[PDB]
């Protein structure tokens, strides 16, 4: 039926449970985090539970840390309850875990930065989620690591496809030793793909020039940028098609070229920002991160983005090339107890 993922504190006296791993950001909104914390009560004794949900930057080897910021903190008391309406699964989750089952809630502001891990090769950084629940008598004594349980959240984002006109094309006009330019002209298919999508390159060229074109490369390139702790830019292509098609003197060509921008294909890649740890299965290539107007970009950590490159490879070399924007997104989003851990192939 439903899939409730759970996971237990290390004396098993605490266990969280969530309706799901991933939360989506709709944009305006973000999917709530509702969950549900069972304790034992002989090993409670008159203590508090508290959850706590943490967006934070991190920046050094995870394997005492170099850097973090907390981006976004959120306490809850759910033992006793505090001074919240529940979801249908925090009501069916008590109904079946009991009476020491109480639930939590946290709605994740839409502004904060998407789940984003940044591999450097052999040093990380990335932005993470973390729902903590824990017992104690108050926020301010010091907890101890049996009574915790950490579970790892993230924040995915995922954007309609845009009711609207097409993506504009982007030109370029050189003149190659010539009186007349070589023209290249490319468009994309649309401004939102989504993570295993095919990306459609609609390349026109109107070669006026005596020049022939050897060969066009198509390619998707990733732009990372590290905005906090250690200012840095990557650049990273993660899809490359190399056609021996050419442009003969005076005369105009076109043609339709696919790529599909894989992560699988760039495991080895470094410098490449991905949607969760490289050994989870679920994760891909990092989404493209949504810059709001006025926004503080600074916060938000990593920024990524990505184009299209066309370039034309002409005989003597010289290139002439155009890069295409475009957003790429999570996809659309799709009682048995599941462990959280998340899987590896």
């Amino acid at each position: 039926g439903t899939r409730v993922f759970k996971k237990a504190s290390p004396n098993g006296k605490l266990t969280v449970y969530l309706g799901k791993r991933d939360f989506v950001d709709h944009i305006d909104l973000v999917d709530p985090v509702d969950g549900v914390v069972l304790v034992d009560p002989e090993y409670l004794k008159e203590r508090r539970v508290y959850v706590t949900l943490t967006c934070a930057f991190r920046y050094g080897r995870e394997d005492g840390l170099t850097f973090r910021k907390d981006l976004f903190v959120a306490n809850v008391q759910s033992f006793p309850p505090a001074p919240k309406p529940l979801t249908r699964l925090q009501e069916r989750l008590i109904k079946k875990l009991g009476e020491h089952a109480y639930p939590f809630t946290f709605e994740i502001p839409p502004n904060l930065p998407c789940s984003v891990t940044l591999q450097p090769g052999p040093k990380a950084c990335g932005v993470d989620y973390e729902v903590k629940a824990f017992l104690a008598e108050n926020l301010e004594e010091k907890i101890h690591k049996r009574n915790s349980v950490r579970l790892v959240i993230r924040k995915v984002q995922y954007a309609p496809e845009r009711p609207g006109p097409q993506p504009t094309a982007e030109t370029t006009r050189q003149f190659l030793m010539s009186d007349k330019p070589l023209h290249l002209e490319a468009s994309l298919d649309k401004e939102i793909y989504y993570h295993g999508e095919p990306i459609s390159v609609n390349v026109h060229v109107t070669n006026n020039t005596n020049k022939t074109v050897k060969k066009i490369k198509i390619s998707v390139r990733q732009y990372a940028d590290i905005v906090l702790f250690n200012t840095a830019q990557y650049k990273v292509p993660v899809a490359m098609e190399e056609a021996d098609d050419t442009v003969a003197p005076s005369s105009t060509f076109s043609k339709v070229y696919t790529l599909t921008p894989f992560l699988a294909n760039n495991r080895e890649k470094r410098g490449l920002a991905l949607d969760g740890k490289l050994k989870h299965e679920d994760t891909n290539l990092a989404s493209s991160t949504l810059l709001r107007e006025g926004a503080n970009r600074e916060i938000l950590g990593i920024i990524v983005s990505y184009k299209v490159k066309v370039k034309l490879v002409v005989s003597r070399s010289s290139d002439v090339a155009v890069e295409l924007p475009f957003t790429l997104m999570h996809p659309k989003p799709k009682i048995v107890f599941e462990d959280f851990a998340r899987q590896r192939l």
